[PDB]
């Protein structure tokens, strides 16, 4: 700043700026539908989060790293697990499930402390989650398995689904009811022009 | 197997196999407590899950992907967000938390469809966060900086944390009450030997 340069030497917010005019708007980093929509097409990791009754009748959620695919006609996610907790807080044969798909990028280094962050792209996907049975279940899997096994075959890569399989695994469709879509993405952190900057070895 | 090789030429549960004596015993993949220790103190990145009262009075988990430090001798995680729902759904000046990280590996081929899986190490944390202040919040953003960026530190490298970046950050310490922790970091997944095995463009 002037400020600090001329004590050296004895607001930001409303001065120029650049803008690209085809840069999203939205506030608190928010994302279109359609970035969602892609972003959660390229995935394969998701955290899925569901409640469950604790020791002192309190509803808690556990969180868990699974694969998963978006199936964007039928309008729901797939997944596996035989994680459980005791009984589910949840009336009915469904449960609501909070779904959760990121990237992650770098740590961005910056001479002003609350500057310091990560690059991230990250979706909360609300909705239903129903364990799927017979040949609905079969062929979530099969989508499933053939989205994060890119080219392999369900039926001739492996051999085909059993009933037996069926039962020994619970799978899941999500059933979207909303989503929310967040980017923070910059090259680089803000920096503070009147700290020391930032030598070679954090931005080189 | 011999039944299907005799059949083409017209329970290996109980079988011999080898075992390594130091292997952990634990069923359902479960993890000592050291080991979680030290996998929280290795990892940078986590995805803390809290509960927010929803349009339907019922409460539902968000889940937050973001920096964090484990503070072994205080016990606790910290962290920073300003991600807020409208009211959380909790009584007092604590929430109840649940924190998960995990290191993810790959994905592994086979040609048995259940035995398609990823590596993964992963752990949950359940605890009570509170909101910081003051000196304890600027120094679990010290301690969540200099520890996410090594080599960095908050006065030298950057400028020191100001009474105003306090008042804008949203700084917690989750004091671990339970944790549970899971791996499955096969080299390979189990392979049908009854099924004509991948080919060399999967595990080669």
């Amino acid at each position: 700043s002037y400020y600090h340069h001329h004590h050296h030497h004895l607001s930001d917010f409303y001065d120029p700026r650049e803008r690209d005019p085809s840069v999203s708007r939205r506030p608190q980093n928010r994302q279109s539908d359609e970035w969602i929509r892609e972003l959660l097409l390229r995935g394969t990791i998701a955290r899925v989060a569901t409640l469950w009754q604790g020791e002192d009748g309190a509803a808690f959620p556990f969180i868990t790293p699974l694969a998963y695919a978006y199936r964007p006609e039928q309008g729901d996610l797939v997944y596996h697990t035989n994680v459980v907790g005791r009984l589910r807080a949840n009336a009915g044969q469904g449960h609501p499930a909070t779904l959760e798909v990121s990237e992650i990028g770098q740590f961005l280094p910056s001479n002003s402390p609350l500057e310091l962050s990560v690059q991230y792209r990250s979706v909360m996907v609300f909705g239903t989650a129903r364990v799927l049975a017979g040949e609905d279940a079969r062929a979530a899997l099969t989508t499933l398995s053939e989205r994060v096994f890119p080219g392999l075959k369900v039926g001739e890569t492996t051999r085909p689904i059993s009933e037996d399989d069926l039962k020994r695994t619970s799978v899941y469709s999500l059933s979207i009811d909303r989503w929310s879509g967040k980017e923070n993405w910059a090259e680089q952190a803000i920096q503070e022009e009147d700290w020391p900057a930032l030598g070679p070895e954090w931005l080189g």
